[PDB]
């Protein structure tokens, strides 16, 4: 029907930095061997997408952004055995080939098939499936979900519960899993511990959720926008602090509130100064600090090695440390079992065609997650 | 006898930086209620003592250095209950007050009573027990072991096996414990993993021993002094490489030898470039890098947060993460049960009077650990 044929649809293309997305008519090639073409149903707006627009996260242009989403399999290529047409799925910006050193290591998830580190803007075979007015369009982190139809590698697509509400579970595609996992899986927050969370957007709030789920005694939420505090409290924050209210640097305020520092700190903003503050705020002898935020391209931190010699542990992670393919289905299963809710994270719902308004909402600081419906 | 009296004894005093130690008579005050005066038997020469001489590690002068040692208790304060005159003990440069947040924490060891962070060069009560030519002399990390007699706080001295050969077990006071601990307790090296060890001095070779004890499949010893290779191999290194032998950076040489990088890397030198090579040489997705070497004073590293974001863990530790007072006696009991050997680490034994000569040996790279006899 459309199987084996090229599909003509709409997609939000970014042709230039700092410019609005352009809803364009695009051609989506049929899926090659071990590939899956997906009809998108819902896509969340994550700060990382915006990082590309602003120039903070470098990627080849023109490109179709979007990586937090959920859809339904339209067709599959030769050899596909994990999903079938009609299956509800969530694309994985961090693939899980299952065969590489990293996929085989129980404690890691940054699969060697990824396109995050040194962006090619292509699928795993090094080619593109998108075209627009005679111009090829680059993919984004292997998924390009801001399109009515996208084609992805089989190891970058997870099959989920058939009764799943895609307009909600799409957050498991990035935001929620990243934040939740950063606390429960990466930092391995312990019951009775003290945590400091920098940044209260969709990812940071999911970190607050993770810390509460891990049984943290104190979860101090840090954010320069006091409007983000109510939600942080509802989700588990015991205290909310605004750096702008203090004469002292935020790390010193945090250390004074916590007997020398927190046991676990998380930077969920993407700024060098806040990464430094987060490291400095965890206790020098027993603190752990996790970098979640994506820093601006080519910018380096200035760190004194003594900060680590006394006993600190500094680490970072992509997608909360979750091995994508095996984890996403389980997270959806937990959601269906009502282990956690994502309603608090969805502040706005807009049709895909109003993607620009969704980004305006993010930039304004009012929204957490705006979900786009196709 | 000497109990309750001032003792005039020989000590090695450092009056100025980059100058030989001055061997002379000093007056050592009796210990206070919770202090212990120790007659030194053996003291090891560690690179950290040299860091003070060179100016790399800042501490107030004039000072009596030394921190890796073993002696016999001459007298104790009336409040002392853990050691008695005649007991063989090892002074702990990292104390274990047992009452602070850190001492209560089963996973940390950087007791808040330490004098490592911002050196006062005194005992815990803020005063000094040393005088020479009338002038007060500063202590070093609360222990100052380069003296025939020293006075230390009770929580900074551990009672060890009475049958212990002090000329060997003094290494448990720093070098060995630090190296072994860094691998087994800090990095928590796992069976079948790959490790890279930067620096093959007494501490680095002990890290090799720890990696071996942990069952590492590969232990790549790195050093620009090829004379250290035979011993690295004897202690467990599977391979030995010299950075100077290659045209490309050592981190790339290591990554090419280990499928993208080692699982665990350790810097046991104290230089910025090697701390960077060490971080860069562990796999970006599953590697853990431990800082053991003491960095040069007032110097920063320039790091791109993405090095951590992909999945690396970067941490540091003091004294191999061992809670000093409870661990030192057990480590000696292990030595006495022949669970590990220290012979290979001791390459030179000189009388205390030849301390300057022992330091020249370290500087020339001709020795691993030189032990001084009193
Ligand atoms: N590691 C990953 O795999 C991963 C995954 C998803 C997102 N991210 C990154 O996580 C970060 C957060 O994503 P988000 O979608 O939640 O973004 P967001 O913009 O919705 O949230 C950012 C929050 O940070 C707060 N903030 C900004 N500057 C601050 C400062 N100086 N001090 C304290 N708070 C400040 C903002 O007010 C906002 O509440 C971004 O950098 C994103 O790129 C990383
Ligand atoms: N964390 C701690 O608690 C702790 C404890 C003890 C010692 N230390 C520190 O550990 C480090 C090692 O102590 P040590 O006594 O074993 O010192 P050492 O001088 O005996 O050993 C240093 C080794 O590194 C090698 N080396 C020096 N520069 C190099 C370079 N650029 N590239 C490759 N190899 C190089 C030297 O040849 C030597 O083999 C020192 O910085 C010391 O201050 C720290
Ligand atoms: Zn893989
Ligand atoms: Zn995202
Ligand atoms: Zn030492
Ligand atoms: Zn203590």
């Amino acid at each position: 029907s459309t199987a084996g044929k090229v599909i003509k649809c709409k997609a939000a293309v970014l042709w230039e930095l700092k410019k609005p997305f352009s809803i364009e008519e695009v051609e989506v090639a049929p899926p090659k061997a071990h590939e899956v073409r997906i009809k998108m149903v819902a896509a969340g707006i994550c700060r990382s997408d915006e990082h590309v627009v602003s120039g903070n996260l470098v990627t080849p242009l023109p490109v179709i952004l979007g990586h937090e989403a959920a859809g339904i399999v339209e067709s599959v290529g030769e050899g596909v055995t994990t999903v079938k047409p009609g299956d509800k799925v969530i694309p994985l910006f961090t693939p899980q080939c299952g065969k590489c050193r990293i996929c085989k290591n129980p404690e890691s998830n940054y699969c060697l098939k990824n396109d995050l580190g040194n962006p090619r803007g292509t699928l795993q075979d090094g080619t593109r499936r998108f075209t627009c007015s005679g111009k090829p369009i680059h993919h984004f982190v292997g998924v390009s979900t801001f399109s009515q139809y996208t084609v992805v590698d089989e190891n970058a697509v997870a099959k989920i519960d058939a009764a799943s509400p895609l307009e909600k579970v799409c957050l498991i595609g990035c935001g929620f899993s990243t934040g939740y996992g950063s606390a429960v899986k990466v930092a391995k927050v312990t019951p009775g511990s003290t945590c400091a969370v920098f940044g209260l957007g969709g990812v940071g709030l999911s970190v607050v959720m993770g810390c509460k789920a891990a049984g943290a005694a104190r979860i101090i939420a840090v954010d320069i926008n006091k409007d983000k505090f109510a939600k942080a409290k509802e989700l588990g924050a015991t205290e909310c602090i605004n750096p702008q209210d203090y004469k002292k640097p935020i790390q010193e305020v945090l250390k004074e509130m916590t007997d020398g520092g927190v046991d676990f700190s998380f930077e969920v903003i993407g700024q060098l100064d806040t990464m430094m503050a987060s490291l400095l705020c965890c206790h020098e002898a027993c603190g752990t600090s996790v970098i979640v935020g994506v820093p601006p391209d080519s910018q380096n931190l200035s760190i004194n090695p003594m900060l680590l010699l006394t006993g600190r542990t500094w680490k970072g992670a992509i997608f909360g440390g979750f091995k994508s393919k095996e984890s996403v289905p389980k997270l959806v299963a937990d959601f269906m079992a009502k282990k956690f809710s994502l309603d608090a994270l969805i502040t706005n719902v807009l049709p895909f065609e109003k993607i620009n308004e969704g980004f305006d909402l993010l930039r304004s600081g009012k929204s957490i997650r705006t979900v786009l419906t196709f």
